[PDB]
């Protein structure tokens, strides 16, 4: 009944490894909100307490869409910042790790809203940098044939990281990769020089099979730290299946390698990747029959991972 943050404290990255404050290997495992502008009602202390105590998650991710055309942060900065702070404060109150996700998507080049990102992250780092719970995810899913590591993503990340690190010298930063955070193989050609940086890989088990695991293995062998800050049991659309046999191959692979993972998503949208059945209580306490096939799987994986840790 020690909380995850009480037990593990300030995290650190050495090579590809995530270690806790006591120099022990540590794996974050949890779940992401869907876009806060659409499903933010699930980002609250009561829901997060269920995740901590019943699901055995140790991290939550706050998916703050940026795109004004998605009613994201550029359109409604005050409401969304308020919701992010509610989410962060809930995690602080529960001793959970929390990822603040600048959730680019259709705004596919992170440079589009770079200065707004810097102002947002400067505020979050000032507010919350003293706490070891906080993790900054600075660009969810760069995508597009022009948006490559060398040309667009790395220069964005270098500027945003220098902004954050001027205020919060220690907390983890997760940096997106090209092709919807698949192009982790490009990082080793020119990595970022800073402390406590990990590189995102995202997968959807209806789409992404062993080939992407093979890429991840090659990245790890080359010394690139990987964090799975978003993955689904559906096709990449968020719907279809779910594809739990393939998802199981992924979870085994990630657990064997100690790679942190965060499932998409904790909401009740009528799509296969949503963890909750439509009308589920925003306050948590969900019986198995209020979880989808995907939600049941994720809850089971989280519980099993904790069991395997305590005994092996």
């Amino acid at each position: 009944e020690r909380t995850p943050v009480e037990e593990n404290g300030r995290l650190q990255v050495v090579g590809t490894a995530l270690l806790n404050q006591h120099n022990k290997p540590f794996q974050l495992r949890g779940i992401s909100t869907h876009g806060l502008q659409w499903f933010g009602q699930f980002a609250n202390k009561d829901a997060f307490q269920t995740l901590r105590d019943d699901w055995k998650a140790n991290v939550v991710r706050l998916a703050m869409y940026t795109d004004p055309n998605a009613n994201g942060y550029i359109a409604q900065p005050e409401w969304l910042k308020a919701k992010v702070k509610e989410g962060v404060q809930a995690a602080l109150d529960l001793g959970m790790y929390v990822i603040i996700d600048w959730h680019i998507l259709n705004d596919n080049d992170p440079n589009l809203y770079k200065e707004q990102a810097k102002r947002f992250f400067a505020e979050m780092a000032r507010e919350y940098g003293k706490y070891p719970n906080v993790i900054y995810e600075i660009a969810n899913e760069p995508n597009g044939n022009d948006v490559t590591w060398e040309e667009k993503i790395r220069p964005y990340a270098d500027e945003v990281i220098r902004t954050i690190r001027s205020i919060d010298r220690d907390n983890l930063i997760i940096v997106g990769t090209g092709t919807w955070s698949q192009d982790v193989d490009d990082v080793a050609s020119d990595p970022l020089p800073y402390k406590n940086i990990m590189y995102a890989v995202h997968f959807y088990s209806g789409t992404h099979t062993q080939w992407l695991r093979d890429r991840v293995d090659a990245a790890l062998q080359a010394g690139t730290p990987v964090f799975v800050s978003e993955w689904g049991t559906s096709d990449a659309s968020g719907d279809g299946g779910p594809y739990l046999e393939e998802a199981e191959k992924w979870i085994e692979f990630l657990n064997e390698r100690g790679i942190s993972w965060v499932n998409w998503s904790l909401c009740d949208k009528n799509e296969a990747s949503a963890a909750l059945r439509p009308g589920a209580d925003p306050h948590g306490g969900w019986g198995d029959d209020h979880l989808s096939d995907s939600g049941r799987f994720i809850k089971a994986k989280l519980i099993e991972a904790l069991e395997h840790h305590h005994h092996h």
